[PDB]
């Protein structure tokens, strides 16, 4: 029987050592991979929370703006009502001392036209103001939407880069592991063949 | 003095009635406008809350998927580890009864190559599987983003339509109010002029 006992022992120790090494490498890689997925999932949840925070803040800001706009509308109406009340008062007072029919009608004609001129201006102003408010709110909302488009792009780019880094590192590690295993097997085969 | 007392009274009653009418119309319009802005602001806050709900639900769903993917990876690794342990066992057993040097080396060569072939297949599978998981998650996220783009479009269209309806209704109301005021003033002027 032409196999030296110590040589057989050496070959068996190398096979056993290789088994343990390979098992450890497989577990190590599984752990590193699992960790990366865990981190990626937690990072994605953090980003969802940030997006929600951004929407809540914007809604809070929109709430304040709308309330202030309502007050400003109330104030604008109140100024117009003060002016209107003054005109009603002066319209009537002026007629109190007028005693010629034609003059009374002429002053009435002026009062009527004045009231219509101011009504037209007040109505038009309010349409212009309400529209501006509407446009401001739509513009704020759109800016928030646009920013979410680019943020989502950036978030997806970052995630794909981390994934790529992870897959490249795993591949380099697997490759080096294979090289080492083959070199250890190759050395053991030389040694076995050389043994007397 | 050529103004009939009752005619003067009638003219003054018409001017006073017009003042009250106009004041009531201005307040009425301000109330309707304020109401519309209030409703629009509450509707916008409801939509912000809905967007947040959608993000929370999606994050919850992504959480479940990632946990299941982790378990599936664990299971896939465990199957590969069972196979690897069986191969280590059979590799060694087979050598136990081999007593010719060349045969022992030849079987060792086969064991080494088998282990490398399976390692290569297990590594490649894991890279393919991890990538698919990564792609699935990126695809879910992108679909959610895409849906938010179109939802934001729909929400903005609905709001602009309601704003347009509101501004058109206010304008029709103001126009009718002006027509009525002018007709009442015109009738009063006829009556005053006709009075003896």
């Amino acid at each position: 029987m032409n196999i030296d006992p110590a040589a057989r022992a050496a070959a068996a120790a190398a096979a056993s050592k290789a088994a343990v090494t390979a098992a450890d490498a497989a577990a190590a890689a599984a752990t590193i991979a699992a960790s990366a997925a865990s981190v990626a999932a937690a990072t994605a949840a953090d980003d969802a929370a940030a997006s929600i925070a951004t929407i809540n803040a914007a809604s809070a800001a929109a709430k304040s703006i709308a309330a202030a706009a309502a007050m400003a509308a109330k104030d604008t109406a109140a100024a117009a009502a003060s002016a209107a009340a003054a005109a009603v008062a002066s319209a009537a007072k002026a007629l109190e001392t007028i005693n010629v029919k034609a003059a009374y009608a002429a002053a009435t004609t002026a009062n009527t036209a004045a009231a219509a001129a101011a009504a037209t201006a007040t109505t038009a102003a309010a349409a212009a103001a309400a529209k501006a408010t509407i446009d401001n709110a739509a513009a704020a909302k759109a800016a928030a939407v646009a920013t979410a488009v680019s943020d989502a792009a950036a978030t997806a780019a970052t995630a794909a880069a981390v994934a790529a880094a992870t897959l490249e590192a795993a591949a380099a590690k697997a490759a080096a592991t294979a090289v080492s295993a083959a070199a250890a097997a190759a050395a053991a085969a030389i040694a076995f063949a050389a043994a007397p």
